[PDB]
């Protein structure tokens, strides 16, 4: 059987993570499991130097395991997993999962959850799709999956692009593999890293102040990112304050608060007049990721952009 | 036929049937540009605004809702040409300040009226129907867009680009419409229009409240910004279940026990932030927001204001309407 | 606290807590199973049939349907435990002809109870819930699954494997449940229980009523089939807005002037099958099934033809329940 | 500008076939279309001999064009699609789309679909993705692509797996491709067939009679596909007939009623002792499509099993 690694960065979600085995019993019939708790936080606090930590953990004991599971808060799972899409450089499958319902709580999802993770990992097949999530049966994409409702256990979809496979009994079918580039086909390196570039994110609404936009300026923020109205149009003294800005030099990415659908180039915004990159399908904190990374490489716009329509 | 209004907010959501006879409009050319609307309805179209609906705000919203007040007997139903950017959020808006009684239906239009296969033609024909139907009374303030009446409490747009952005997300539709006729099968239950107690025909100016959003490493500064500005109430987009970044929730624990109102809602697009979870909002001064999502959330927030500064009595405004 | 019912259909939905204590039960185990049942009701079982509903008939409907109405004044409310293949044509039946107002609740599991993660246990809880809430009363039958209450006319199972298939595809939920609390915001138009006029407690057998399929170069044989068998009824499952392949066409309109009740329903899975769209129904007698799909167009059709076989009033019927 | 054919079936979708470059004169910024009628019928009247008309069609004349769209009734556009799907062998895009409402009504959406699959059919990244079903600004795949709603324009969605990409401002981002096997990597060669084998479908629900199986038994019908409730389960006496069928040689597929999800194997019905077939994602009207192709080939049902685990 495949020797599978879990790293834990929170509570379990089963049933510390050295007994992970003897809760869920049916992963000794799939694989050799051995846990590390890297961190132990609440995913509504995770931050920089924990995906730091991640990425260079995987990429450094790469080589002494056949594929990775991370159990991970369902808050902020869907940006992790994109930070790890865009930084492991290791050839083996990276599945990250967590719970919605408490694992002390009636009908805990957690153990089935974890159960179809350990799968994924284990399964050849899993490999060189990128950083992948795997909930509710179904194995997501690290790039386009998105946390849906509140508390639902179905909550995790990759709403744009659709899933890559569904578990049964035990088994993957894959139709699908995220054509984007991810993994060893992006030039973003952490491993000598300490820290990531400086990049917040502003909302629009009816009658929205500048005064967020403007609090990030004025802290030197390396970017921007406008979760816009519609398809990314900006509050008109928001959009003022962002084009002073990029004019400066700050990045300034349009994305939307419209949960589906992307912020497209060639719309209601001159992005090449004012200095903007549009985010296409990437949701504010997914463009916060990779408006990060980007700024690891360069900060000119017409190269940003190009980023964000290759990863 | 029933006099129907058409206040418009902005440009044209339909052109054509402007070809002039004299050898030598604006709204008023929508009975041109969709001539069947004779067929359901004595139209008058007026002007109120005409701006970009990304750039809506509290003096629009308080012109709109004044003047559906004032002009109610006046009319038998209105029709609301808008933007679809911001479109729920005057909708939400209006449905809890208009007291008229008879129908007050938005409708927009996701492509231009100059491009191929323009929705805003059968659009704003579907959206008369519905101002123009005797069911349609006592629903609150509707949406009306591709062949479905939406409630104004729960409708949002869920794709950047799609005709069929508009849904209820949450609850669902009221009807849909087919063949100029409707089916309805729901009506909202949580209190509107005239069983609200908000009252906006004498204020120029509406509380006020900013909206934060959370992710990994979120910055304190944009909360901190609000709270020096002195802003009334403040709107958190939590993660999940309406959570906080640490920093976030620092800031916001500070402005709830220095005179702000802090309410929680979520950045996830369906599903409700609840009382009973993970951040005791008793201990905090926390109100949650139910599945109003973040500038739905703020609306009432806004409202809730101009009643009442107690947190319980928020939470409690946030529960019936 | 509440008196509540549980009417077993099949095996059970939720195991253990069954250890013996005697050196030396079925439905009466689920308060072992799921002990956090006495903090919210009395619960009594008991299993009327055992079954897997992929054979569910018309003899087990008229058993619920009678004992319900029986039972009625025993009892403060039910819960039945039934397999999910077939529960959206159960709870249906169940809402045309269920004459008590006190709440019915079905609910299942997409797991096995005996699996990882089981649904079953929280289901069941979530189920007696609803049935106790005095706010579900007067809504119709009920469908509990996955934290959500579903009116019984339009939930429907949405995929074959997920905990989360059964939604209410047209109009959305009643309400959803959190910590053991309801926010209902809707309730279903449509005329339910003792509203209607379908009256079964004396009926020992229901009329005959059939589908058929269409599909491109569908053959007519299985609509042959059904008129040669004298079956009162036949549900077409159309394609698109209810229409038929040439050859099923042909069959159904003889059949429906040589008394045969026809109905137009769809196998798309959402929206309605409308009249005054591409088939004639006037001229060919036909009926339209608007939002019920063909299984659930089949049970008002039956229901239906306990009262008349006039074409017209059968329409009417499919307009009002 | 590319050479485009649009080959019609039906009634124009837009403003006959000849003058649609008058009805959508944006066409001729983008191609040189040319039409030709092959049906004019209703697409509720589709049948086998249209569908073998127009495989052979577009594989003779592959070479003359630079790519083939298809205008077709939205009714059974699914079957079509995924019939073209495994039996074009040609190396060009092939796009089917039609309108939800009358080309005549207001806000026809007929006009701009037909524009966008224009663009599809002459981008050269369409290539190799299958056939493609174009509607409401998406490019979808012909084996997952289904109706979803009785009248919406947004009607048609991949429901599994999800769209291939969407089209903004002229111009697709392809974000994914099908990885079922489809066009030339099939065996179905359909050039020389006049007819195709005999498969009906029945459906099952509470009470279901047997009638139907029984009546396409004794028609001596070649497959029946089983419209399933929940995963792939059967009514008794539906499950009786054509458990005896299959003992005498009809092949008999489980598909379901149900519309996503798969109808698995390794569920409540033991397939191999019953010579039955489990269909996947496909629904019953897809499943018979790949059911009369297979029995072109082969009547094991083993080996159907494996053609439906494959295409």
């Amino acid at each position: 059987l495949p020797n599978i690694t879990i790293l834990a960065t929170g509570g379990t979600i089963a049933g510390g993570v050295e007994n992970l085995v003897n809760a869920v019993p049916q992963l000794k019939d799939i694989a050799n499991v051995k846990g590390e708790q890297v961190v132990n936080i609440g995913s509504q606090d995770m931050n920089d130097n924990v995906w730091l930590t991640l990425a260079k953990k995987i990429n450094t004991d790469c080589d002494k395991t056949d594929g990775f599971v991370i159990t991970h808060g369902t808050d902020t799972m869907e940006e992790t997993a994109y930070f790890l899409d865009l930084t492991v450089k290791c050839d083996k499958p990276v599945v990250m999962v967590g719970a919605m319902r408490p694992s002390t709580s009636m009908s805990a999802d957690g153990p089935f959850n974890l159960y179809n993770a350990v799968v994924t990992a284990a399964d050849k097949a899993s490999a060189n799709r990128g950083v992948l999530v795997v909930m509710n049966d179904t194995v997501l994409d690290g790039r386009d999956v998105t946390k849906t409702n509140t508390t639902d256990v179905a909550t995790f979809k990759s709403v744009n692009y659709g899933p890559l496979g569904y578990i049964h009994n035990g088994k993957i079918d894959y139709q699908r593999t995220p054509a984007r580039k991810h993994t060893s086909d992006t030039p973003f390196d952490v491993s000598k890293l300490n820290e990531l570039p400086k990049v917040g994110i502003v909302y629009n609404y009816a009658n929205a102040s500048d005064l967020p936009a403007k609090a990030l300026v004025d802290a030197g923020y390396d970017g921007i990112v406008s979760a816009g109205v519609g398809n990314g149009n900006l509050y008109k003294s928001v959009f003022d304050t962002l084009a002073t800005a990029a004019k400066t030099g700050t990045a300034v990415v349009r994305s939307s608060r419209v949960p589906t659908g992307a912020t497209t180039q060639d719309a209601e915004v001159d992005d090449a007049k004012y200095g903007f990159v549009a985010s296409g399908t990437l949701n504010p904190q997914k463009a916060r990721v990779l408006l990060q990374l980007a700024l690891t490489q360069t900060k000119d716009p017409q190269q940003i952009q190009q980023i964000f329509n290759q990863y």
